RNA sequence: UAUGCCGCCCGUCUUGAAACACGGACCAAGGAGUCUAACGUCUAUGCGAGUGUUUGGGUGUAAAACCCAUACGCGUAAUGAA
RNA sequence: GCUGUUGGGACCCGAAAGAUGGUGAACUAUGCCUGAAUAGGGUGAAGCCAGAGGAAACUCUGGUGGAGGCUCGUAGCGGUUCUGACGUGCAAAUCGAUCGUCGAAUUUGGGUAUAGGGGCGAAAGACUAAUCGAACCAUCUAGUAGCUGGUUCCUGCCGAAGUU
RNA sequence: AUUUUUGGUAAGCAGAACUGGCGAUGCGGGAUGAACCGAACGUAGAGUUAAGGUGCCGGAAUACACGCUCAUCAGACACCA
RNA sequence: GAGUAGGCAGGCGUGGAGGUCAGUGACGAAGCCUAGACCGUAAGGUCGGGUCGAACGGCCUCUAGUGCAGAUCUUGGUGGUAGUAGCAAAUAUUCAAAUGAGAACUUUGAAGACUGAAGUGGGGAAAGGUUCCACGUCAACAGCAGUUGGACGUGGGUUAGUCGAUCCUAAGAGAUGGGGAAGCUCCGUUUCAAAGGCCUGAUUUUAUGCAGGCCACCAUCGAAAGGGAAUCCGGUUAAGAUUCCGGAACCUGGAUAUGGAUUCUUCACGGUAACGUAACUGAAUGUGGAGACGUCGGCGCGAGCCCUGGGAGGAGUUAUCUUUUCUUCUUAACAGCUUAUCACCCCGGAAUUGGUUUAUCCGGAGAUGGGGUCUUAUGGCUGGAAGAGGCCAGCACCUUUGCUGGCUCCGGUGCGCUUGUGACGGCCCGUGAAAAUCCACAGGAAGGAAUAGUUUUCAUGCCAGGUCGUACUGAUAACCGCAGCAGGUCUCCAAGGUGAACAGCCUCUAGUUGAUAGAAUAAUGUAGAUAAGGGAAGUCGGCAAAAUAGAUCCGUAACUUCGGGAUAAGGA
RNA sequence: AAUUACGAUCAACUUAGAACUGGUACGGACAAGGGGAAUCUGACUGUCUAAUUAAAACAUAGCAUUGCGAUGGUCAGAAAGUGAUGUUGACGCAAUGUGAUUUCUGCCCAGUGCUCUGAAUGUCAAAGUGAAGAAAUUCAACCAAGCGCGGGUAAACGGCGGGAGUAACUAUGACUCUCUUAAGGUAGCCAAAUGCCUCGUCAUCUAAUUAGUGACGCGCAUGAAUGGAUUAACGAGAUUCCCACUGUCCCUAUCUACUAUCUAGCGAAACCACAGCCAAGGGAACGGGCUUGGCAGAAUCAGCGGGGAAAGAAGACCCUGUUGAGC
RNA sequence: UUAUAGUUUCUUUACUUAUUCAAUGAAGCGGAGCUGGAAUUCAUUUUCCACGUUCUAGCAUUCAAGGUCCCAUUCGGGGCUGAUCCGGGUUGAAGACAUUGUCAGGUGGGGAGUUUGGCUGGGGCGGCACAUCUGUUAAACGAUAACGCAGAUGUCCUAAGGGGGGCUCAUGGAGAACAGAAAUCUCCAGUAGAACAAAAGGGUAAAAGCCCCCUUGAUUUUGAUUUUCAGUGUGAAUACAAACCAUGAAAGUGUGGCCUAUCGAUCCUUUAGUCCCUCGGAAUUUGAGGCUAGAGGUGCCAGAAAAGUUACCACAGGGAUAACUGGCUUGUGGCAGUCAAGCGUUCAUAGCGACAUUGCUUUUUGAUUCUUCGAUGUCGGCUCUUCCUAUCAUACCGAAGCAGAAUUCGGUAAGCGUUGGAUUGUUCACCCACUAAUAGGGAACGUGAGCUGGGUUUAGACCGUCGUGAGACAGGUUAGUUUUACCCUACUGAUGAAUGUUACCGCAAUAGUAAUUGAACUUAGUACGAGAGGAACAGUUCAUUCGGAUAAUUGGUUUUUGCGGCUGUCUG
């Protein structure tokens, strides 16, 4: 049998990200002395689009404390952030929308975003459109704060891990229907080559573990094991359950 | 050449080919049981309880011919797993 | 020395295959980069302007505008039917009429990436240089064949088997 | 293929027994035919016959003898139509 | 005395080998040809005749790549079919002369035609590679012909500071440090690297040591369509020209001396202001701009073309008519002075809400109104530049060249066509490259005066611009398809009429008139057509064809996701 | 200074309106929709079998499910100081299914599969542990994961036909039992592209209909995202009927051009054992040749498609082969 | 008992330094000290308590201030602060876990390799005719086949083996309380009609059977022999011999079952035997290996280790073998007789016909496998010719339960014709309608270089059922390339040398041949008939189907491009 679409996506020839039209790596400015001990003021110089990503990027000009420059940094604009407004990044920075303070230096119940998994990561969590973390709990004894992720999972991050206050802008983007194929086409054309997906069942048995038959049908269980080899996984990997539930998910 | 009578197209597989079975338009040339190691039978030749010079040496008119020691193979004893 | 046996290309010619190591994206497939190309019409979306009606709630009219993976149709791109032409052709896929579509999921040049149990696939086992249910080149290789075909002078004598 | 013989409606079908043939076989005859009849074959001459025939084709009695048959679908040589 | 498969024996023939016949042979070896002969049951042998020209044989033995009709055998050659099939799509040729041995095909003239500016026009890209052009020539090729040719023979021809390449980066490809791998080499291109360059004077030790000091996540390749320093006109050759010549520019790199401008504390002044003027210091470093960008719909402007008027020339028609049919009347880069949407500035203080677009946006973060500032795209005029080019007339000139003079002017118009563009607007879960390169500012390092010095962002002046490509076709004959193949192959420019129109049909410019021809008009074909009456009865099936059709007015159903259906239908 | 709705001038083509006129002609050539009533099916535009299939197949938006919070998920690499996603972060990435909108999406974890805040020891490898021995060694308990056992799960694969009798009356909706493991096909739909019988039966369309449509349903073998029932618009899709139209036909005819034909020139190929008259006979059971008859006269031209079991290609169907390949 | 600190022995934590994951251009880490403002126990040697920037889209870069030495006080350049000291651990996670290495268990069609019996009236589905046994086939020795017939085996038995001894079995008859058809008892007959483990056959009467007594010949050693047969194996059997036993008074009999079936190689493993041999430098004991006889098994039974699928398919072959024709056959189908119980008022036969029975045909379907697998183009229709007659109509006849008309049954007879449509691809079928009638057939199931391509049967696709699945379906559905004649013959037409030349006019061998059917008027409302209905020959007039001509007329055709008209454009 052939190597499946799924299998040869990871070889990464044509399936690589379309990265010409993008502004750059959206990160928080590196964890440094000024952010540890005080905070730096930055100016939201412009708020720009980014291709394959449905959340505006806030290009915010900071200074260089050590040499005479203006180190420009590319953020993911929180909703209500505007042009020329002052962003404040550090431990001592005030609790306003746009500001970058460590989760330890923040009260409980805050709606934070662009959070770090490790301290000095420069943003990992709640980075997509209309998504945010809720800082549930705390503990200064073994300084590690409890947080609730957009997936609804509770994690425990260090107190020195930073995050930007408010929700990430561009929310409700998914609640409009994409519409007539071409909208999807154009959406995908600037992220990746993962579009118009052929159904394994509609292929020949060479091409997919679903192929063949005188009727289109999977034939055996679509719930595949976790221990299934890299090449065997087509359907639902390590499916705890299946089917449409009644009442609440 | 005429005349009387006779005479299906060869090769092939086949129980059975003139075959409505296969190859063949025609011609020239090329074109298919070989050599080798090891053996069975039968026969010729030598020597014959022996036999085999030629791996090697000596020699040479020089890949020839001629000469030759010690082994070695086989035979001269079989039967037993031993 | 004839005959015979076995291993060797083993009387000669013949597979579909398999293995090793290499060469192809000048065709077509998909993505990316950087370019280019597409008359004239129909219908008349939002936004906008002026009217009329009614106690009010609110409802009707005319114009404007110029939307649409809208629509007719040219170039273009395609290939439905004629099961037309041709079918030892113009051509190893063309010709003519008829037709699909024609501002986008469009058409396309150059550059660049993906190489064979691999690619690529809006999925037909499709396409990957007229080659694809596993490309092409060389080698292993004179592959093997209980199977087909062939197997070259004369005369003389003898003369079978299809059964255990 | 005659004879014995199983299956089968049957078969130029399938399968046996003994023998003889074709295969591997020309020749005379049954018009023609692998198998039937007669005979098996160096090259010739002469003579005589086999099976089969002797109106004409066609070598050979339109021979002899006793009967039968007249068909507007005569009949005519075994295997064999 | 038969005989397949098969066995065995006796011989026939071939290439070589040892021996022998003191073999044959240029007075003719071998080979081949022979309705001549003889021997042999046969395989075969022997002889005569011819052709030919250099070797060959009998016999006794040795040895083998040793004997052919078949293998859809191999290679090479040859046939019958057969002077047959055929050489029939791109509308089409015809008369005369010339040339020549020879003309349907060549050259010229004259007709008649076609392509019809989405072309059979004029350039190019990739590809080819001399096909370009001249002379000589026709054995081969151009499926007829050939005097012709993209053929054949010998030559000639491609001129660059400005066009490209060269440079920059794009998707990417790739050394390096390193790490993997038995190894071929694989990963990665900023990484767990000690990863060199920049300028000022110095100080004049036949020119070498300083420091003002700075600055550093770092090869290279990658576009003849992206980014990009700078060229235009006229003429010129058999064939080249944005290159040659003539005239005029411009750019970059470097040198420098005058003119200017600035300078009594020196780095200019003016305007309230937007900003202006010929200049009018400016290191490190930092900052910002340009390079730098979608697509579409209408709208304004510009250039070119199209239509069109008067006048100055020439040509065509003229039995009749026509103040008319045709045609020339053109202005490059570059330099100047000027020229505008937009934006901005001052005065002013708006509701009785005004200004205003085709499109409804704008105004107390200051409208309207009055007056100003700028971008110079774009136009105007001028210089270029009339001497050029064009259209003429008169005069000669043996050749080959001329000489002389004249006109080259003034309009108008637009939902026109192409095209550049400016300000807007619709669209997006799509918001539509980067780098080289260049500039500007912030900044204030350093330097600099008046009886002599500053400044090269301005004016003039001086010098240099290498290397490679450059001809030609770009296709119904130059590229790929075995070929001079009805196929395929990327673009640019684009006239008149009809008409909505770049549709179809006809013409102008320019280009071809090439596709074997002549005769005759049977069958059957192929591509076009028409048919009385009936009207799907044909047929698997209304396949094929017929009918309908543009525009204007009238009218428009079920159903509906309320957008449609819709050009419904049905009429005039 | 006395104070209106007005002149001069130049200039395109748009639509109205009337008259006149013709062999009722006028988008005069060119150009240029046939339309209507239904069913099946896919919502639509889009895409592919270059060279026999353009479709109802693929895609699609919508819907649903599954995995994953990075010391990760899916995937790559012989390896690695290696890589894709990822210049990414759940409104994301990855993996499936169904296929617009409307309406709904039932029941079944017994089986296969997947998963787990589930329980022991039922196994339970190597290394380790202990016993015996002179050692090699044999024997024992301890034994990780997974299996096994227990739960969860069907928009996971799938299944859901269930099957009998009694009873008003004349065909039975009340009783009764046993369930194929778990449930017994629910709402719906149909002789449907799924119905064998089948040309089902009834109606309708026709003079006549194995066709069409609408109903009926113990449905050989319909059915709920292996989606079921609708469904406007769309379709070079499959099908039926009607009107217009016609050489499709009754029934053929005629015309044009280019062929064919003849000529000059140039000039192939396929195929070919030898060849080329029949009838019967026998025969590898369908002869050009054989036997017996019929017969039979040079050279041939244009047609033709009866024959040459004509040509094209070592049947691709079927079998065999101790021959392979994709799956 | 613990009080030595002499190892992890096992489990609960901790340390950084290996290993590990990040990030920065390795800037600010850690500890302490200042200033805190303060903690109040109280101004401290006590321990809790921060360390310069926030309304605003500006700016922040070349060490300035004080202080100290040099510059002889020119020029400025330098020390420390400004900005706290010390440790040089860049920062932070993670940590002896993970990572990696090796080995081990699980999972692993993602992937690789390979397999997927045989016989066979084609394969497959069945079956076992594949190893065996009885009877029959089997043709009186033996041997003998088929998917021939009726059956059987993969076991069972310490007694159902061995010996000996007593008795007689099936069944019937007559009889004895309960007791009867059947419980037990007695006698009489009783050639086996019983019994002997099974299948069947053979065998057996003081036994081989049934009852009783004792045993283990169902033992040891190896050889020869018979059947199958190669005179191999295996199995079974026979007869002795040499040992040891059993029984019996003994003769004797006994090496498993009364006889004919009941079973299995090498290699491997395991057991029995034997003071055995070997382990090769020499000893011993384990251990292993040998020697002789068993057992664990191959049922495909002389003994591979083995699942599908292909409608995407492939190669070598095969007419040894299927799907079509043809050939023998004729069951089956179709047609036709003989006999005649009877049906038909009566009446066998006008017309039919039971029970039987003899055929003929090759338009069905089978049976077979002879031809073809280096292909004979595989259904139906369209077209077209010819033939068969088993006659639907027509011609002329005979018969009748024939009055007429109508119909039925036959004869000669294939001359003559035998249709138009709806649905279906269909052949077949079924309806409507006209006709004189709408008979049946053949000719490679006529006819594809004649067409068509609906069906069938390649590849795409959908549904149902089946399959875990790939896939399957002679189930349904839709889309799906139909090639070549120019050769010979045949056929149709067209020439033609030679009969001294040429011309005209003829004859006729042979071959062909063609006409067809209906209606209407009259006969005639006549015959016939109770009536109702209702003929026929003769005499006319027209039609259908066919054929051969012909073009006056009618219609069609138009390149007569004959005339006229009309549009677009070009020729002023």
């Amino acid at each position: 049998g052939r190597v499946i679409r799924n299998q040869r996506k990871g070889a990464g020839s044509i399936f690589t990200s379309h990265t010409r039209l993008r502004q750059g790596a959206a990160k928080l400015r590196t964890l440094d002395y000024a952010e540890r001990h005080g905070y730096i003021r930055g100016i939201v110089k412009q708020i720009v689009h980014d291709s394959g990503r449905g959340a505006p990027l806030a290009k915010v000009v900071f200074r260089d404390p050590y040499k005479y420059r203006l180190r420009e940094e590319i953020f993911i604009a929180n909703e209500g952030v505007h042009t020329g407004q002052f962003i404040y990044a550090g431990k001592k920075a005030s609790l306003n929308v746009g500001n970058v303070l460590p989760l330890g230096s923040v009260p409980e119940g805050t709606i934070v975003s662009n959070v770090e998994e490790k301290p000095g990561d420069r943003g990992a969590l709640a980075r997509a459109s209309g998504n945010y973390v809720i800082i549930i709990g705390h503990n200064p004894d073994e300084n590690k704060t409890r947080v609730r992720l957009p997936s609804g999972a509770k994690k425990v991050i260090s107190s020195d891990a930073r995050g930007v206050i408010g929700v990430i802008a561009g929310g409700g983007r998914v609640d409009k229907p994409l519409l007539k194929a071409g909208r999807a086409f154009h959406k995908y054309r600037l992220k990746r080559n993962s579009w118009p997906k052929t159904r394994g069942v509609a292929m020949n048995p060479v091409d997919h573990p679903h192929g063949g038959g005188n009727h289109q049908h999977i034939g055996k269980a679509s719930t595949i094991s976790r221990g299934a080899v890299s090449g065997q996984k087509a359907g639902l990997i390590a499916a705890r359950r299946t089917g449409l539930l009644r009442g609440s998910q």
